[PDB]
C-alpha cells in the first residue's frame, strides 16, 4: 500500500519581525516547506492539520495562519513584564495543489527563540483526495470549527462529513475508532476553565486564569477511541462561570477533532498514547500515569518514555498546567533534547503551556518530557479537575 506523506515540522532560530521565516528543520523529508520563503506548498490536495506553539517575550503576539494570502486563523496572547507566555492554535484546512499556507504577525511581534526556546510550526497531510475512485479507500470523519451546555462552535473550517452539529456543539462518532481532539481557546474578561466531555462524562480539564491586561492562550488535546454513537464536545467547567472564552474578527476560539486509525478485524499501522499526570523528579522523565490511551503499550508508565516499535513519522503534544512555579520542558529523543518549552508563573495566574512536533523515529528510538536544566523550573499542576497532558501518535509508516 501506497503512503502519502506530506508533512514538515520547524522552529524559530531568531526572532524577527511578511511571512515568518523558520529555519529550523525537525522534519521537511518531502522538501514541501520552503525554507527561503516560510511558505508550505500543496503538492497533494487532500486534509491538512496545522499547529503552531509561540513563546510570548517582550511584547505581545498576535499572528495569523495565512491560506493562499487570505487570514484563516487568528491567536492573540498579550505579554506582561516578567511573564513569558505560550500562545498555540491549530486547525483543519482542506487543501488544493498549488495552494501555499504560512503564518505571519497579524506592532505584536513578541515572538521569541534562542538556544534553549522554541517557537514551532507543525502541518501534515492527514486525508489525501481519493481520485475517482482509485486505490485505497480512506476512512474519514474530521472536523475544525470555531466560536463565533456545549460550546456552541458555529464558523466552520472544515465539516465535510457533517459529524459535527453546529446547532448543539457535540461530535458525532460514525466510525469507530481511535480520534485526536484538540482545542484552543483565546482567554480574555474572565478566567477560562472548560472540559472535554465524552458520552456522559468529564475526560479532560483545562483551567487558565486571567489578569487584567493579560489575554492568555489555552489549548488541550488527546488520544480517545470512541464506537459508533457516542459524542464528544467541549463544555465550561466550574462553579465560578470561568466563561471567558473570546472570539471576534481577528480572534478564534477552536476545536478540532478527526478519526486518525479506524477499527478494523484482523492492515492499519497503529502506535498511540495519550496520558496525563496525576499530581507532580530532576533529571528524570516525567511521568504521566493516568492513561487515556496506550492500546499498544509503547508508551511505558513506569517509566515515562515512548518506545518506537514501527519506524516512521510521529507527531507529538503536550500541554501543561503552569501553576505555583515557572515551567520550563525539554522533548527529549534518543538522549537528545529536542524542543524547549518555557512559561513563566506570575502569582494568581494559573498558565497554559504546549509544543508539538513531528518527529522521524527508528527502532530503538525513545521520546519523553523532561523538566528544563537542572529541574528547577517544575511548575506543572494535575489533579482530579485539572490536567497537563502527553500525547503521541505513528502518522506514516516506513514502506
Ligand atoms: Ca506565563
Ligand atoms: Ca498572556
Ligand atoms: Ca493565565
Ligand atoms: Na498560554
Amino acid at each position: 500500500a501506497y503512503v502519502y506523506r506530506s508533512a514538515f515540522s520547524v522552529g524559530l532560530e531568531t526572532y524577527v519581525t511578511m511571512p515568518i521565516r523558520f529555519t529550523k528543520i525537525f522534519y521537511n523529508q518531502q522538501n514541501h516547506y520552503d525554507g527561503s520563503t516560510g511558505k508550505f506548498h500543496c503538492n497533494i490536495p487532500g486534509l491538512y492539520y496545522f499547529a503552531y506553539h509561540i513563546t510570548v517575550y517582550m511584547k505581545d503576539v498576535k499572528v495569523s495562519l495565512f491560506k493562499k494570502d487570505k487570514a484563516m486563523l487568528f491567536t492573540y496572547d498579550q505579554y506582561q513584564e516578567n511573564n513569558v507566555d505560550q500562545a498555540s492554535g491549530s486547525v483543519l484546512l482542506h487543501l488544493e495543489v498549488g495552494d501555499q499556507v504560512w503564518l505571519q504577525v497579524y506592532e505584536r511581534n513578541g515572538l521569541y527563540a534562542d538556544n534553549d526556546n522554541d517557537s514551532t510550526f507543525t502541518g501534515f497531510l492527514l486525508y489525501h483526495d481519493t481520485n475517482p475512485g482509485e486505490g485505497a479507500y480512506v476512512y474519514r470523519s474530521a472536523f475544525s470549527v470555531g466560536l463565533e451546555m456545549p460550546i456552541r462552535f458555529t464558523k466552520i473550517f472544515y465539516n465535510q462529513q457533517n459529524h459535527y452539529d453546529g446547532s448543539t456543539g457535540k461530535f458525532h462518532c460514525n466510525i469507530p475508532g481511535l480520534y485526536y481532539f484538540a482545542y484552543h481557546i483565546t482567554v480574555y474578561m474572565k478566567d477560562v476553565k472548560v472540559s472535554l466531555f465524552k458520552k456522559d462524562k468529564a475526560m479532560l480539564f483545562t483551567y487558565d486564569q486571567y489578569q487584567e491586561n493579560n489575554v492568555d492562550q489555552a489549548s488541550g488535546s488527546v488520544l480517545l477511541h470512541l464506537e459508533v454513537g457516542d459524542q464528544v464536545w467541549l463544555q465550561v467547567y466550574g462553579e465560578g462561570e470561568r466563561n471567558g472564552l473570546y472570539a471576534d474578527n481577528d480572534n478564534d476560539s477552536t476545536f478540532t477533532g478527526f478519526l486518525l486509525y479506524h477499527d478494523t478485524n484482523p492492515y492499519v499501522y497503529r502506535s498511540a498514547f495519550s496520558v496525563g499526570l496525576e499530581t507532580y523528579i530532576p533529571n528524570m522523565p516525567i511521568r504521566f500515569t493516568k492513561i487515556f490511551y496506550n492500546q499498544q503499550n509503547h508508551y511505558d508508565g513506569s517509566t515515562g518514555k515512548f518506545h518506537c516499535n514501527i519506524p516512521g513519522l510521529y507527531y507529538f503534544a503536550y500541554h501543561i498546567t503552569v501553576y505555583m512555579k515557572d515551567v520550563k520542558v525539554s522533548l527529549f529523543k534518543k538522549d537528545k533534547a529536542m524542543l524547549f518549552t518555557y512559561d513563566q508563573y506570575q502569582e494568581n495566574n494559573v498558565d497554559q503551556a504546549s509544543g508539538s512536533v513531528l518527529l522521524h523515529l527508528e527502532v530503538g528510538d525513545q521520546v519523553w518530557l523532561q523538566v528544563y536544566g537542572e529541574g528547577e523550573r517544575n511548575g506543572l499542576y494535575a489533579d482530579n479537575d485539572n490536567d497537563s497532558t502527553f500525547t503521541g501518535f505513528l502518522l506514516y509508516h516506513d514502506t
